[PDB]
């Protein structure tokens, strides 16, 4: 019991805490505290070996010992200086001896400290914070009974120790936070790394842990350069994905072996849990703290209230400090809610990147054990969307996983606590909730199905475009362009950007109905109390209402959304529950034994009859049977059969695939295999044949000199630096299997395998082979060796053969006995290389960012504000006014509803009873439903007016200019580099650049409106807010720079993951063959540690602005409520002035937060207008128009040509390539174009095309030089049969003319000179109305090569060219074409380029061109009867002077 006047009730009559309720419970908790703890962690640091790490003695120590020896002075001062009264009270006198004990344990505990940890200990951190909280409300205790009762509850000697003990605690706790201990001179050589350096997480004492003030070092250094991947941090204790998998497999194993009905989830569940049921205990926390604020506000306005009351009455007792404490519990109650949620925070965002690293690497390591036929179930392009989209789904699903639960809670607590406000008036505020949930939950499916609907034509655009890139050789010649764009504008226009409008009226109206929910409650809520209830509404009702009908706004939204999310996620545990249980391979099919030893020893045996099965569901096969096989050292055994025969089956057998049930088989040694078709990795041509092996130089010299490859290297001109594969070069032919037989003769195996390389190549080049590598000659001369062939020679020299058919064997001996007696289609037709050495393991190098920051450099803060106004000029700027102006309209009309609702109340408390209620409640409705009206006003025209015409403007301009372009752009630009513009940068600009501008204003008036309404109150506000904006400026800065190059940085490097998976899937065969499994599982877990390294610090980023942007709004509620108080012993306070700046300064402390993380989404995608606008401004060419020169109609009437000294190049930096040609053809004369190999030939159809301008000379036709003519009246006139065949799909009729010129007798006629007809008939019935798939699939090569004839044909001339197309248009068809050029083309002039000299033997002349200069020009008789002329000697090169 205590024996004073004051009982142990917490709260005294002055608002603060009573004496026996401190020294009774907070000074004796935390001594128990330290009597439990210390002496454990004292007796588990006693227990710990001893370590080589020692910390030097310094005065840190020193200080801290002499310190704490000055509080056992102090209390044992202050324990005699007690009277004779206050002896007989227990609570007292229990105080000093419950400290007592505690002070020497924690000066034990610094010593052993020092020495044999790392880190500050957490209980001495948190013993010294309650031991100086719990004094200094001692010494508030003492001031405050002082100043009102005049006496000092204990003498001045009590007071001043007090005094002295608060500032010795207060010392200690700094001197154990912040500084840190000196390490010892020696043994420090550790140091020396040149990898990164160790993640500073794992030395952060507990109260850096709560701020995130570990990551202030990662700022300033971002803040002042480029980051690159050399700059970031490794990663913490057990991240490691090797580490994780090895947790998982455990459970998931002991779940399918132990019990019959396994479940993945609950494998998941009992691994991972753990840590999710410690994050709820920090959401009910923050759920019940935030519910407090209210209760605060009524009681402070009834405190007003009061006070002012008994002062008027005294006019016409309670003690102001209350006032002042009050204000100070709104500041703690803020500082811990914001301290528990980001600890919440923390713990749901790893759980993620857990499940993540777990589920990646088991399935990597799940597919190389599928079987042929679970492997042969589903397309290469599908399994990888098992990562790409069904663990990514699984990682988003735990950020909302607790909200199932705390989302009812705090609408339960919300109507809860309206019940004791109002009464039964409440309830008709679950009707309208009731009645419009569900509304908003449907109108949330139709948006859905209208997104799902844009998403098709975005594909359709794509691909149109992409089939104009490819072809734009014929189109530049034809003049086309002028149909196809027609033909994308149209379906531009008319489907998607109607759809678009669509989509944003479905979602203005949206925002309309849940902008007015909120209001409809309290409107109806005040009306149904004011006609029913007996009792005065007053503003301690009204004001505190308000906040609790506000915070009913978030979980209302939320609640549909996390139901989709739950619904999604449940497929994709279905399907890697389908995946995780397939079947498997036999592991006991055959058997492996060590090396054989002797020429003579059997290496592998076959016998008893086996049998192997092609299958085992759902009826097995058989395979093979009556199986009797043997094979010998050094020897060449070789096997023959027919296709589709048991062949293929014995290489599959000694694999190990099939599955066996009978007989037995053994291997003995390594095996190397080639697969029948390559597999080449991308990479280097030094890589592909080393393979992981070391480097050796001269066995290396050696293979490549056994091979061909060596001039295959030469002819290419680029050496072994080559990159190869599908993003390569594409290698041909014979040379990816050299390539593949190459990189398996390194190796040096025991035992090969060769599955019929040979077949590929060319027969002296399969002599040369022999010679070098097989039979006796080359270097596997003891090495055994078996080749399945139908190769004659092989089989001749091979030293045993057998012979299989329907999966048994039948004979088999040597050669001889077969030519002798076998009477069959097979005659009836001691030392070694030691093994190379494998390479050894490591880590994956990055990429250098160097090439794109040397550019970067230049500057930071890279978006200039011309892309603003660039932007903001594609929108009509008149629109941009209106859009802002009806936002402030909006506010404007908000914010006065509340101050006629202050109004209100003040007149009710006067009369103490409601008159005029339906008069006063009118006005109420009408400035609640005008600020609705204006939020879907600027809705409709952002969506409508502002967005359309900049989506609408900028393509049109960007696809004009590229169509213009001169061909240099398209020869040195890559063409999965231009459609990506055209696919993704416009995508961004249509549909959510807009977003963000909106979301940015919106928020940015409010806290303007909001600091108007508090300043207007009390003036002095303005000397609070000015420093507080320069901590806003402060923060934002250095977020802004640091968050995008980490967000980039995570983005390049997340791709390479599925790249190496793709490519693995498709050589299954080969890395089983090789056993390079630990290898290729090594790589991938070091493709995804590096993605992890980089994403770590960017959600981390993240709580340290947030922590610091929230922790202003609680110095902004600190403000706000002490200065009314200051203002009220004036004289002046009325409670409604307090009510109104009160209920604001609640709600502003998310809106500070969100808006600076919109800044980083606005720069983020404005970039994409600065590559569009890129791209506009693209260079020109020559005009199509020359208006005052037009030729007439029929201008070519003459084929009559002239040079007059023409010269031109193909680039202004390179040389000459024709030079002062003087020529002159005459008409209708046939003209012969022959010339060596690069002699520059190509380059005279360029120049007659005017593809390439003039350096010097000209050249002119019919009496005009056509350099004045424009481009168009010249190009539109000329023929031309190309050698590139190329069809787009639609129909034959726009593949023919697609401008509909000529009738359709034309078309008909020329399609029968060109036989075409009765192909297509058999097609279609259609007739011209067939259409053609993309890429001319229905149409042979030949078929294209007629349909480009038939294309000549139509257009009328009387020139022709045809542009080297004998390089592809071969005899079969040119007797046709010869026939053609008989019948049709007669009366033209025609000039024809040659590929052989065969084709043009009945020429006229003859042009004869060398290295840009005429060679002769003279008639094919003469050139054939001058034995010793140029053009004969082409003959006899040609061959055709010794074959006449
Ligand atoms: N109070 C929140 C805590 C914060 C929170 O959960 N924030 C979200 C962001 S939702 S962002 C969605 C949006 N928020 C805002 O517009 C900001 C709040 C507002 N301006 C205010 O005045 O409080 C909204 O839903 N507005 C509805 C409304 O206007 O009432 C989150 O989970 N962030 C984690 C992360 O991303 O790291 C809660 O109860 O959980």
């Amino acid at each position: 019991l205590c024996r004073s006047p004051e009982g142990f009730g917490p709260i005294s009559f002055y608002g603060d805490f009573t004496q026996c309720f401190i020294d009774g419970v907070i000074l004796n908790l935390s001594a128990i505290f330290m009597i439990t703890f210390g002496i454990r962690d004292l007796v588990n640091l006693c227990k710990k070996k001893h370590s080589g790490i020692k910390y030097r003695r310094n005065w840190i120590i020193v200080s801290r010992m002499a310190l704490v020896l000055l509080e056992i002075a102090f209390v044992s001062l202050a324990s005699l200086n007690i009277s004779k009264e206050e002896a007989e009270n227990f609570t007292i006198v229990s105080q000093y001896a419950s400290t007592m004990l505690s002070l020497f344990v924690a000066l034990a505990l610094h010593w052993i400290e020092y020495d044999r940890s790392v880190v500050a200990n957490t209980v001495l951190l948190f013993y010294w914070l309650f031991e100086t909280f719990g004094n200094f409300a001692k010494l508030i205790n003492i001031l405050i009974r002082h100043t009102y009762e005049g006496i000092w509850y204990s003498g001045q000697t009590g007071f001043i120790l007090t005094l002295f003990q608060v500032i010795t605690c207060a010392s200690i706790l700094l001197l154990e936070a912040l500084p840190k201990k000196p390490l010892m001179p020696h043994q420090h050589i550790h140091q020396t790394l040149t990898r990164r350096k160790p993640n500073p997480y794992d030395s952060a004492n507990i109260f850096s842990r709560i701020t995130f003030s570990w990551m202030s070092g990662l700022m300033k250094t971002g803040y002042e350069k480029y980051l690159v991947e050399a700059d970031l941090y490794k990663l913490p204790r057990n991240f490691s994905s090797e580490e994780l998998s090895q947790k998982l497999e455990k459970n998931w194993e002991n779940e399918l072996k132990q019990k019959s009905n396994p479940s993945l989830s609950w494998a998941i569940c009992r691994t991972f849990g753990s840590k999710m049921l410690l994050a709820a205990f920090f959401k009910a926390i923050h759920d019940v703290l935030a519910f407090t604020q209210p209760q605060l506000l009524r009681i402070l306005i009834k405190f007003v209230t009061d006070y002012n009351s008994e002062r008027q009455d005294d006019h016409s007792k309670l003690p102001i400090v209350r006032g002042f404490l009050i204000a100070f519990a709104m500041f703690l109650v803020g500082f811990t809610q914001t301290s528990v949620l980001h600890q919440y925070f923390l713990n749901v965002f790893n759980t993620g990147m857990y499940i993540k690293s777990a589920l990646t690497a088991l399935i990597y390591q799940k597919s190389l054990v599928l079987s042929n036929e679970a492997s042969g179930l589903s397309s290469t392009g599908d399994i990888v969307n098992l990562m790409s989209v069904d663990v990514q789904k699984l990682q988003d699903l735990t950020q909302w996983l607790n909200l199932i639960w705390s989302g009812p809670f705090q609408i339960i607590i919300c109507l809860y606590s309206l019940y004791k406000l109002l009464g039964n008036s409440m309830w008709v505020g679950v009707i309208i909730l009731v009645i419009m949930m569900p509304l908003n939950s449907f109108l949330m499916r139709i948006q859905k199905k209208l997104q799902k609907s844009q998403m098709k034509y975005k594909d359709e655009r794509t691909r149109v475009i992409s089939e104009i890139l490819n072809n734009i050789k014929s189109l530049k010649l034809y003049a086309w362009e002028k149909p196809y764009r027609e033909k994308l504008e149209e379906v531009r226009n008319n489907k998607e950007l109607k759809n678009l409008t669509k989509l944003g009226c479905y979602m203005a109206v949206t925002s309309f109905q849940f902008n007015i929910v909120p209001f409809l409650v309290s409107c109806c809520t005040f009306a149904v109390f004011v006609y029913t209830e007996d009792r005065a509404l007053t503003t301690d009702l009204v004001f505190p209402a308000l906040t609790l009908f506000n915070l009913l706004s978030f979980p209302l939204m939320i609640i549909p959304m996390v139901l989709n999310s739950f619904i999604e996620a449940s497929v994709s545990i279905g399907r890697l529950f389908t995946f995780f249980t397939n079947e498997e391979l036999q592991p006991d099919s055959v058997q492996r034994l060590p090396k054989v030893k002797n020429i003579g020893d059997v290496a592998i045996n076959i016998g008893d009859d086996a049998t192997f099965l092609w299958q085992r569901k759902p009826e097995y096969k058989v395979a093979l049977k009556n199986i009797n096989f043997q094979a010998k050292k050094g020897n060449l055994t070789c096997i023959v059969g027919k296709v589709g025969s048991g062949k293929t089956a014995l290489l599959s057998c000694m694999l190990g695939d099939l599955f066996r049930v009978k007989g037995f088989a053994t291997v003995h040694g390594s095996v190397a295999y080639v697969s029948q078709v390559p597999w080449i990795m991308n990479g280097t041509v030094k890589e592909n044949i080393l393979f992981g092996h070391r480097y050796d130089a001269e066995f290396y010299e050696k293979t490549i000199k056994a091979c061909a490859l060596t001039i295959d290297l030469a002819i290419l001109m680029d050496g072994d630096k080559t990159l190869v594969g599908e993003k390569g070069i594409s290698l041909s032919g014979g040379q990816k299997a050299r390539l593949s037989l190459a990189r398996a003769v390194y190796a040096r195996a025991d035992t090969y395998l060769l599955d019929d390389p040979l077949a590929a190549v060319d027969e002296h080049v399969a002599r040369h082979l022999i010679e070098h590598v097989l039979g006796p000659n080359g270097l596997l001369h003891t090495k055994t060796k078996v080749l399945a062939t139908n190769k004659v020679s092989a089989l001749s020299i091979a030293d045993s053969i057998a012979l299989l058919d329907n999966g048994e064997i039948t004979q088999q001996g040597t050669y001889d006995e077969i030519t002798k007696d076998a009477d069959s289609p097979l005659w009836k037709l001691a030392i070694s290389l030691r093994r190379a050495s494998d390479a050894t393991l490591g880590s994956i190098d990055f990429g250098d960012d160097e090439n794109i920051a040397k550019r970067e450099h230049r500057e930071q803060g890279k978006v200039k504000w011309n892309i603003y106004l660039e932007y903001a000029k594609a929108c009509n700027p008149k629109s941009v006014c209106v859009f802002i102006l009806f936002i402030v309209i909006s506010m404007f009309l908000s914010v006065m509803g509340n101050v006629w609702l202050k109004h209100w109340s003040e007149v009710n408390s006067r009369y103490g009873s409601n008159p005029n209620a339906a008069r006063y409640l009118a006005i109420y409705f009408a400035l609640g439903i005008g600020s609705a009206l204006a939020t879907l006003i600027q809705t409709i025209v952002l969506w409508v007016f502002c967005t359309i015409h900049a989506s609408k403007y900028l393509h049109n301009l960007m696809t004009n200019s590229v169509l213009r372009a001169p061909m240099t752009f398209f020869e040195t630009t890559p063409i999965g580099r231009i459609l990506n513009r055209f696919s993704n940068d416009i995508y961004k600009v249509d549909a959510l650049l807009g977003r963000t501008f909106s979301q940015f204003f919106v928020n940015a008036v409010k806290v303007t409106f909001t600091i108007t309404v508090i300043c207007a109150t009390t003036w002095q506000f303005i000397f609070i807010i000015i420093p507080l904006s320069v901590f806003y400026i402060y923060y934002q800065q250095y977020y802004l720079r640091t968050s995008r190059e980490l967000r980039r940085l995570d983005s390049i490097t997340r791709s390479p993951i599925y790249s190496h998976f793709q490519e693995t899937l498709g050589g299954l065969a080969t890395v089983r063959g090789y056993s390079q499994q630990k290898r290729f599982s090594h790589i991938n877990q070091c493709r995804i540690d590096n993605n992890m390294s980089a994403f770590y610090p960017s959600i981390n980023a993240n709580r340290w602005l947030a922590y610091r942007l929230e922790l202003i709004g609680s110095i902004i509620i600190l403000g706000a409520a002490t200065l009314s108080v200051f203002r009220l012993k004036q004289g002046t306070l009325t409670a409604g002035m307090v009510g109104l700046s009160l209920s604001y300064a609640l709600q502003i402390t998310q809106t500070l937060n969100w808006i600076v993380r919109m800044t980083v989404e606005v720069e983020t995608n404005i970039v994409s207008v600065e590559r569009i606008k890129e791209y506009a401004d693209l260079k020109s060419e020559a005009p199509l128009i020359v208006e005052g020169h037009r030729p007439p109609k029929e201008w070519p009437s003459q084929g009559d040509i002239k040079f007059n000294n023409y010269s031109t190049r193909y680039r202004p930096e390179l040389d000459l390539v024709l030079k002062h040609i003087n020529i002159h053809i005459k008409p209708n004369e046939k003209v012969g174009i022959v010339g060596r190999t690069g002699a520059g030939k190509s380059s005279l159809t360029l120049a007659l095309f005017r593809m390439i301008e003039a350096s010097e000379g000209n050249i002119v036709i019919d009496n005009i030089a056509i350099n004045e003519i424009g481009l168009y009246d010249l190009r539109h006139k000329l023929s031309i049969i190309p050698q590139d065949s190329q069809v787009f799909e639609g129909t034959v009729r726009e593949n023919i003319d697609p401008i509909n010129q000529y009738t359709d007798e034309a078309i008909w006629r020329a399609l029968e000179l060109s036989h075409l007809k009765e192909h297509v008939l058999s097609m279609s019935n259609d007739g011209l109305d067939a259409q053609l798939t993309e890429g001319g699939g229905n149409l042979s090569v030949g078929q294209r090569q007629l349909l480009c004839l038939a294309r000549a044909m139509l257009v009328p001339s009387k020139i022709l060219v045809l542009d080297e197309a004998t390089a592809a248009v071969d005899v079969e068809t040119d007797k046709v074409v010869q026939e053609t050029i008989r019948t049709a083309f007669k009366d033209r002039t025609i000039l024809t380029i040659a590929h052989r000299l065969n084709t043009i033997m009945d020429s006229d002349r003859i042009i004869v061109l060398d290295n840009g200069k005429v060679a002769e020009f003279d008639s094919p008789g003469q050139l054939l009867s001058d034995n010793k002329s140029l053009f004969y000697s082409l003959c006899m090169e040609a061959g055709l002077v010794n074959e006449n």
